[PDB]
């Protein structure tokens, strides 16, 4: 039956080639059922593999678990006899490098918006023991052509698994001196972010040169200056941050967390909700109450399809709200950020906050935090703040069904567990017997749809 199913070719349809990037070619594919468009990375196995396939799929699964508004999202890892297909989210805003050429320089307010996002993502990777090792504006992408949309760190984590064959001069600006000597610790990323921040505020690399040689000579010494005329107008806080990031010795260099919490970042990045946000903000809270009222099985099903099958355009309204609720700018919503946001929501309507808000969130946190990470990441937030009618469109339920049905036509009780277990991690077969009108014992597509609509 599967003899002619293609795994990757079964689900996706290649549309065009975007480019050729180090490890492999990068294509724009399109889901055949849902019509959503993604970016896939095709990497020839025989030519690129340093390790075995079991080890590779282990690393890429770890990457599929990274949920941060400023880190690339990988949906799945397919495979055929010749290549690995790494399906990920498509970003259409271009490289930050192009944004630097257009604007040529950034006010401290704008540069703090961009760099705050690079710090939050880099902090997330480091906590998950991931080092970019090649952080530069060419590997940061704006998610859209909207004005102040998020940036996205891409192209990382593949070094241990694959081999790269290759604009090398561009990379020389951002390497740390210890890389010239063979070290690639977490601190090398902080350095790169510091060179980026220097470039945002002046338009000149701190270690400059027309060729690869001269640049590397200035990097080795680690000497830079604020001598350009345009630095006379730039604040002392900014310079103190750049100096801390470009400390020669990694042991004395500050961390990504220290970059994010630096005062300069707090001064120019205090985004907060306004009266205009009230419509979308109230829709999120109402759907979050409906979330906790639903059962554990229903909540896990909504999280599976909110994290595996949605796209950012559908959640553009909720992306802005999530950003405004993220006071510490670490990319996640802790308990305190939910209570304060729910309180401001009251003050903007004109209602007194005085079941209390604090005791509501206390009960709501275990339900939304289905991974137990201590905070609500973006996927869990949209799973609860989104209109369920959106999540359960027909085309999106078709894909869900085919994901679990190995073989054809029928979903076993065992095969069905994959949906709920992937999210909640907590054996109720009641919904199975209720969803099976034909007494078949397995759930075809129409019984599958009826089951999901009850969860709404
Ligand atoms: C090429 S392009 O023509 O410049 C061009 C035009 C217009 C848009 C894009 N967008 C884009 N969106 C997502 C991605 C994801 C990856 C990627 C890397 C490593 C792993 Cl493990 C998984 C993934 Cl999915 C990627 O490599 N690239 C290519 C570099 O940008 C990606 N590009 C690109
Ligand atoms: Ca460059
Ligand atoms: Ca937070
Ligand atoms: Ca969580
Ligand atoms: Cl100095
Ligand atoms: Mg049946």
């Amino acid at each position: 039956f599967q003899g002619h199913m293609g795994t990757f070719a079964e689900r996706y349809n290649i549309v065009c080639m975007l480019g050729k990037g180090s490890f492999g070619e990068v294509l724009k594919c399109k889901d055949r059922i849902t019509q959503q468009e993604y970016a896939v990375k095709v990497i020839n196995k025989a030519s690129a593999k340093n390790k075995d396939t079991s080890t590779i799929l282990r690393e890429v699964e770890l990457l599929k678990k990274l949920d941060h508004p400023n880190i690339m999202k990988l949906f799945e890892i397919l495979e055929d006899s010749s290549s690995f297909y790494i399906v990920g989210e498509l970003y259409t805003g271009g490289e930050l490098f192009d944004e630097i050429i257009k604007r040529k320089r950034f006010s401290e307010h704008d540069a703090a918006r961009i760099i705050k996002q690079v710090f939050s993502g880099i902090t997330y990777m480091h906590k998950h023991n991931i080092v970019h090792r090649d952080l530069k504006p060419e590997n940061i992408l704006l998610e859209s052509k909207e004005k102040d949309c998020d940036i996205k760190i891409i192209d990382f984590g593949l070094s241990t698994c694959f081999q790269q064959n290759t604009d090398r001069i561009g990379t020389a600006y951002y390497i740390a001196p210890e890389v010239l000597r063979g070290t690639y610790d977490e601190k090398c990323d902080v350095w790169s972010a510091g060179v980026i921040l220097y470039i945002l505020l002046s338009g000149t690399p701190p270690f400059y040169g027309k060729n690869e040689y001269d640049i590397l000579k200035r990097v080795e010494t680690g000497k830079y200056a604020f001598d350009l005329p345009q630095w006379r107008t730039i604040s002392d806080d900014a310079k103190d941050l750049i100096r801390k990031m470009l400390t020669f010795h990694p042991s004395l260099r500050i961390t990504a967390t220290q970059c994010l919490e630096h005062p300069w970042i707090q001064k120019y990045s205090s985004e907060t909700p306004t009266i205009s946000d009230l419509p979308s903000l109230e829709s999120a809270m109402t759907n979050i109450r409906q979330f906790q009222a639903e059962k554990k099985l229903a909540q896990a099903a909504l999280l599976y399809m909110a994290s595996k099958l949605t796209t950012l355009d559908e959640t553009k309204q909720l992306t802005e709200i999530f950003r405004k609720l993220d006071t510490n700018n670490d990319g996640m919503l802790d308990r305190d950020e939910l209570v304060r946001g729910y309180h401001e929501f009251m003050r903007l309507k004109g209602v007194d906050s005085n079941s209390t808000i604090e005791d509501q969130i206390d009960s709501l946190m275990p339900l939304l935090d289905m991974d137990g990470s201590g905070s609500i990441e973006y996927s869990e937030f949209i799973a609860s703040a989104i209109d369920r009618t959106i999540l359960l469109s027909r085309e999106r339920m078709e894909r869900a069904f085919k994901m679990f049905d190995k073989d054809g036509s029928g979903k076993i009780s065992t095969k069905e567990l994959f949906k709920l277990f992937s999210q909640a991690d907590s054996e109720l077969e009641s919904i199975i017997e209720q969803v099976d009108n034909n007494k078949d014992g397995e759930v075809d597509f129409n019984e599958f749809v009826e089951m999901l609509q009850n969860f709404v």
